[PDB]
């Protein structure tokens, strides 16, 4: 799956802001418009057993130009949450659920 990290005219959201996948299917988030954006995984809003450290860009790492990008596998299934630091305040949240 694909999720872009802004939208064509720059706003700061992750598109799509919900998807489903299949255990094991990568998503990759590709760096957009609106720069500069990452990706952290809410620990409160994560599968029992997840480890949001080895599934989150590092907070303070930020994607600031095109080609950039962050990929990720999840395997354990359920719901996560997650989010772009600079522009959490401005609701650039997003949700996957694995099935
Ligand atoms: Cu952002």
């Amino acid at each position: 799956a694909e999720v872009l990290l802004g939208s064509s005219d720059g706003g700061l959201a992750f598109v799509p802001s919900d998807l489903s996948i299949a255990s094991g299917e990568k998503i990759t988030f590709k760096n957009n418009a609106g720069f500069p954006h990452n990706d952290l995984f809410d620990e409160d809003e994560v599968p029992a057993g997840v480890d949001v450290t080895k599934i989150s860009m590092p907070e303070e790492d930020l994607l600031n130009a095109p080609g950039e990008e962050y990929s990720v596998t999840l395997t354990e299934k359920g719901t996560y949450k997650f989010y772009c630091a600079p522009h959490a305040g401005a609701g650039m949240v997003g949700k996957v659920t694995v099935n």
